[PDB]
């Protein structure tokens, strides 16, 4: 047979500051020159955050797409594909961050009288990076619900970016579903004192979510159940808490119920927003995608505390990522993950980290459910070893010289475009990496054509999503090293 299906697309994330904090595009010459280097390297496309805080920052439904239209023109001009992130979250916000784009001010002004629009921890601190899913359907924003704001925003995107959708330049719409665009709770915020590898905190104490839990608990026959109060704080370790210790509460009926409620609220948050995104982009030659955070710390202990507080109900015998993958199937949505470049030996022992096992579990879960799985690197790397790790995860069993690979990533996106990537040995090493991802076949402008987006299949009962959690299956086999390594 033939081995064309070993080809893995490579995308490059554009710089964080590509559009200025005042929603102006001022880097036309630089970007054009940078994209020229990417085409010379055989890159398939680029990816960009489309910041809600810029486009709708001046007022409700006051959409200004003018800066992004200019960037998209340069990408189209370059013959590159484009993945657009609907970025409903804050950019920056930490002391020292250069690019700071909070969510629109008129949205946050509602918090002056209703601070419960923000994800809230047990101590009462409000996180302003992203609106709590508890107000998904609360009409608090000049009459609109949060989901309405997101759907209207994506609708205006489709109408205004018609030229690039019709031409096929845009191939993916990534729907931001939480902090950093990731479908998770803000369980480890730097802005509130979290330091790696703290277990994080459950962030479900805003009045809307607490009322939701109260109702669910009452209906379950346990009105005495309250939200956890024994889980510790951001920087604790699992054994210093009653919730996560051995024979802790997370193993009790009470704990199991809360964790199920917590993680299920997140899954249905994505399910409903993907449903509305599917209707907005119906007929467009795009695939919808979500982004899953790579919470690799405390993976090597039974409590998986850091994953649990982020909203991923993942245990040694419970696959908290295949449930998410099962939810995505009806939307034909792709699952975008991270940590593609990480090796277990690169992490510290005290963090109980296992990024390789995490990546293998997530990829395997997506592949078991027939999804397109794509990945990013979590940290900026320019060394051959990082690329060889990505190559391993891109084709776990290497090249199939007489057919399609057993499994493969649908794509990889490199974080992140910069001048240091495009100079000297960094650029030469990157170009070799693209060649190996393409299986030495060369850049293919027409690979993986995107079919017109079809309507989501019928919504599943939560039982069908939860069925995927157990029995937890072993991951598909991954080779230790790629068969197509890059020379240092």
């Amino acid at each position: 047979g033939n081995m064309l299906a070993n080809y893995v697309q490579v995308y490059v994330m554009l710089p964080l500051d590509v559009v200025s904090v005042d929603n102006k595009f001022e880097k036309g010459d630089e970007i054009r020159a940078q994209l020229k280097k990417l085409t010379e390297a055989g890159v398939d496309g680029v990816m960009i955050d489309v910041w809600w805080g810029l486009v709708e920052g001046k007022g409700p439904k006051a959409y200004d797409w003018s800066a992004y239209k200019q960037v998209f023109d340069l990408v189209h001009e370059a013959g590159l594909k484009l993945q657009a992130i609907m970025s409903f979250h804050q950019c920056g916000g930490n002391v020292g961050d250069v690019v700071n784009i909070p969510i629109p001010q008129w949205v946050r002004d509602v918090g002056a009288t209703d601070p419960d629009i923000f994800y809230t921890n047990r101590g009462g601190t409000r996180n302003i990076e992203y609106l709590t899913l508890g107000v998904d359907d609360q009409p608090l924003f000049h009459g609109r619900t949060a989901v309405q704001m997101y759907a209207d925003y994506m609708a205006s995107f489709r109408e205004n970016m018609k030229k690039f959708l019709d031409a096929g330049t845009i191939v993916d719409i990534e729907v931001g579903l939480g902090p950093a665009g990731e479908m998770r709770y803000p369980s480890y915020p730097q802005s509130q004192g979290w330091v790696f590898p703290g277990i994080g905190e459950f962030i479900c104490y805003d009045k809307y979510l607490e009322a939701d839990f109260k109702a669910a608990a009452a209906k379950a026959g346990h009105p005495e159940w309250e939200l956890p109060d024994d889980a510790g704080e951001y920087n604790d370790t699992p054994e210093k808490t009653q919730f996560f210790k051995d024979n802790g509460t997370y193993l009790t009926e009470k704990g199991k119920f809360f964790l199920s409620w917590y993680s299920n609220k997140l899954i249905k948050h994505g399910d409903k927003i993907l449903d509305e995104a599917n209707k907005v982009f119906l007929g467009c030659r795009v695939q919808l995608a979500i982004k899953i955070s790579g919470i690799h710390w405390w993976y090597r202990v039974p409590n998986h505390a850091a994953e649990l507080t982020a909203g991923y109900y993942n245990l040694d015998d419970r696959d908290g990522y295949r449930t998410i993958a099962r939810m995505l199937t009806r939307h034909h949505a792709s699952m975008n993950f991270t940590c593609a470049e990480m090796r277990d030996s690169e992490q510290s022992e005290e963090a109980k980290s296992a990024p390789e096992e995490l990546v293998q579990q997530v990829l395997s879960a997506g592949w078991r459910e027939g999804l397109h799985v794509a990945c990013e690197n979590a940290l900026g790397r320019y060394d051959a070893t990082a690329y060889n790790t990505i190559l391993r995860n891109a084709r776990p069993k290497g090249i199939n010289k007489n057919g399609p690979p057993e499994h493969k990533l649908f794509g990889f996106t490199y974080l992140r475009l910069s001048n240091e990537l495009l100079e000297g040995q960094n650029y030469a090493t990157f170009q070799t990496f693209v060649e190996k991802m393409h299986a030495n076949l060369g850049h293919d402008p027409s690979v993986d054509p995107v079919a017109p987006l079809e309507r989501s299949k019928p919504e599943m009962p939560i039982e069908m999503i939860l069925k995927a959690a157990q029995p937890k299956l072993e991951p598909f086999p991954f080779d230790k090293n790629t068969d197509l390594p890059v020379k240092d």
